[PDB]
């Protein structure tokens, strides 16, 4: 049926999950004899940092219980004072990045300043040095840990009246996109790649700095029919004039590349954006060096960063195209920037290797 | 033929209502004794 049950509540209580890796050096050289003590870095779930947490292993179990077994602890760095209740779960992730070992706590593990839990007896000694399982690849062990982190309560309630009439969605992006398509009361040109199209002052300079600023220099009072652009070409130059008109972008993925160079052209902080978000999804090997240049011939900030982000996680293998190559003997400033950002990400000082 | 009716209507209200938790498998947390609503 669904009628809306008149009043309706929403109770959420939100959980945040996370995960933390750890992978140590020469794991059977370390040799920690009852209850020797080896700590982890303070980790928090990442949106904002109120409670930390660290892992505490023993690779020779203590107490005379896990003797011949290997105690692992999670442990509570800080916190507010509400003895906290959050799920954990460790397992141990093989060279080929896939979860082997799955050992899920069976509730959510009660926590406190100074307390910690974990899964006693995690892993037999004999199994843990077998070398045949391959799980150490370099005598190394990855472990893969996430967490359940709960706020503990939050309720939502009502309303949803009847309203007896039915009002339509506002209709402006609609109709006033509708312009365009029509070309109805242009008094303006607008000349590209000799290519006339037919606009006028007011929209344009509402929604984009540029225009204002061309049309405003005595411009519009002379020579204000027609318009000299050479930069761009006319099928995306009609993507652009429908954002600026109507505010949005239906056939961006297609050319989302020289529409980007038209919206820093003429400075469509909107455009541009979309246009980076489009194009980082598009994000590839061969392309990579590409696309650093597009982005940094832009000023594209967010997508030059995904993309210094995504050499760094594959100049293996980008490095041999002939993109990277070009871009070395044609600007090597990128290679500047990938040279500092890949120094100290992934393959800094020696560690990791 | 009639002569008196009393159709004595008796009162009915009627009303409804929802209750959505958006993640029932882990809703949990607390051991689960009772949900105040």
């Amino acid at each position: 049926s669904g009628p809306v049950a008149e009043s309706w509540c929403y109770t959420q209580i939100k959980v945040v999950k996370f995960s933390y890796m750890w992978t140590i050096n020469n794991f059977s050289f370390c040799r920690e004899k009852m209850g020797e003590v080896i700590k982890s870095s303070t980790f928090s779930s990442g949106a904002n940092d109120k409670l930390k947490w660290c892992l505490r292993v023993n690779p020779k179990g203590l107490d005379e219980e896990s003797k011949d077994y290997l105690s692992l602890y999670l442990l509570l760095v800080s916190c507010p004072k509400s003895e906290v209740r959050a799920k954990f779960k460790f397992s141990i992730l093989n060279a080929k990045g896939e979860e082997t070992k799955a050992m899920e706590s069976q509730r959510a593990y009660r926590f406190v300043q100074g307390k910690d839990w974990g899964f006693k007896k995690f892993i037999r000694r004999d199994f843990l040095l077998d070398e045949a399982n391959g799980l150490l690849p370099d005598d190394k062990l990855t472990l893969f840990c996430e967490v359940s982190v709960v706020q503990d309560s939050v309720n939502i309630s009502g309303q949803n009246t009847m309203n007896m009439v039915k009002v339509p969605e506002c209709r402006l992006a609609d109709e006033l996109g509708g312009l365009w398509e029509n070309s109805r009361f242009t008094d303006c040109c607008l000349c590209v790649a000799g290519q006339e199209f037919q606009a006028h002052k007011a929209i344009l300079a509402a929604r984009s700095p540029v225009f204002s600023a061309m049309f405003e220099h005595e411009m519009e009072e002379s020579k204000k029919n027609r318009v000299e652009i050479n930069d761009v070409e006319p099928e995306v130059f009609k993507e652009m004039m429908c954002f600026i008109y109507t505010g949005k972008a239906p056939n961006l993925d297609k050319m989302a590349d020289d529409l980007l160079a038209a919206a820093d052209k003429y400075a469509l902080e909107r455009l541009k954006v979309m246009c980076e978000d489009a194009l980082c999804s598009n994000l590839s090997v061969e392309n990579a060096a590409e696309i650093l240049i597009l982005a940094d011939l832009h000023s594209a900030d967010q997508l030059k960063t995904q993309a210094v982000d995504f050499i760094n996680y594959h100049a293996s293998d980008v490095l041999e195209t002939s993109g990277w190559k070009s871009m070395v003997v044609s600007h090597p400033h990128l290679v500047a920037e990938a040279y500092r950002s890949l120094a100290s990400a992934q393959c800094p000082f020696l560690g990791p290797p």
